[PDB]
């Protein structure tokens, strides 16, 4: 028995929604509105549950509350849902027209949760618009950081390698959401082949052109920017400057 | 009893959220009322007096249009822009169940969907209304398990003077050709396949001229014969050859049983 494990039939899965880290998320209920992660065996399932243990441990304002899981009919991950959907459907699939208010708001609580994650230790490894959900009251909620135990997002020193990932790449990959906050698209639209983005990107050589970003973009937004994006690690911001810097400029 | 002015849904009242695609003469959002509803933004932001007239006019059939497998009309929106407010389908489209999140139906419930939508077309038809944009696209699924059609209004402002629903003579809208288009609806539900899917131009040109049509060896085993003859009827490149929906609905209410 466990507290935390919701029965075969408690939940009703519907409307598949697409593929995040590791399975598929759908909508469902559970006493309520809920998303469901279907993820992709004994050993294994105690492992789950280290990672459950831990899941149960990181709660801010900012980032998904884990409400529970499922092993039958499958491994499943249960948070709240947010009816905003990502920051990616609304930017770049319905391209919402967001007013530089709610788009410095949204980069403020983003900073939040990532500033709450860091604190915390924890190393995100895949921060990006696509898990970045916006909740019915207006709150900005972070997603797949669990189960830490895509490329455009990925610092230079991440891409050409390996376990990579670390602090500053978080840093650089919240930089990357700041320009998609700021021009409203994805980095290197312009450009068809993943291929040579990976390379280029790996050698430092190509890098997301700022000067795309929309005119009333304030100049400290813009310079927290290139910051975050500096192509050598140790020279990027560390979150709790990062969400001062924003905290000050949206005042 | 009520009249236009009656059937506009005060302003505020609807919260305008989600963005979800775009349908027949306008922009479809997701939005809250006293709940769910689905709003079409239409693409005419000035109106002339002649144009809101044709609205009215419009409005005014689709108040008057109503059956269990048609989405139900329930008022307009003024500002910022004119709007048709209808029912949520959180089952979303058939389109979307079947090719996009590949969902798996069983055979009983691939053939209650297609007696519903032929349901939803005999009434279009005995009110001969012509839908003009049949697809898997736009037959929606509500939480409920009805299915229920959309794009069948604003019948008479298409009049005015995608591709793989088309009749090979649509390549002209009429009764016959719905039911062409149906045949596809068919097609995609016995198959699980959209039809022409080895192909990426060439199939306006071979559809029109009649030399391609749909591969009709990918129909599941146990899909029923009679489910073969009506497909293939409605299918037929000669338009005067396709059953009538009356004769569609009979057929399938029959090997349903």
């Amino acid at each position: 028995f466990d507290d935390w494990e919701i029965p075969d039939g408690q939940i009703t899965v519907g409307q598949r929604i697409g593929s995040g880290s590791f399975g598929t998320v759908y909508k469902g209920k559970w006493h309520g509105d809920v998303a469901v992660k279907m993820l992709n065996t004994p050993q294994q399932l105690q492992a789950f549950k280290n990672e459950v243990g831990v899941l149960r441990k990181t709660r801010h304002v900012n980032i998904l509350l884990f409400m529970g899981y499922s092993t039958k009919p499958q491994l499943a991950i249960v948070t709240q849902w947010c009816e905003g959907s990502s920051l990616y459907h609304h930017l770049h699939a319905s391209e919402t027209k967001f007013e530089m208010k709610k788009l410095i708001d949204i980069a403020r609580q983003t900073a939040r949760g990532m500033d709450y994650l860091h604190a915390k230790s924890i190393i995100h490894r895949d921060l990006k618009s696509n898990n970045i959900f916006l909740h019915e009251d207006n709150t900005v909620k972070i997603g797949d950081f669990g189960l830490a135990t895509s490329i455009l997002w990925m610092a230079p020193e991440v891409i050409r390698m390996s376990n990579p990932y670390s602090f500053q790449s978080d840093v650089y990959a919240f930089g990357i959401v700041l320009y998609e906050l700021m021009t409203g698209q994805l980095p290197y639209s312009n450009i068809n082949n993943r291929d040579q983005i990976i390379e280029m990107v790996g050698r430092g050589s190509l890098s997301p052109d700022l000067s795309k970003v929309r005119s009333n973009c304030p100049k400290r937004m813009k310079r927290l920017m290139a910051e975050c994006l500096k192509k050598k690690r140790d020279e990027r911001p560390s979150f709790p400057r990062i969400l001062a810097e924003i905290e000050e400029l949206a005042r």
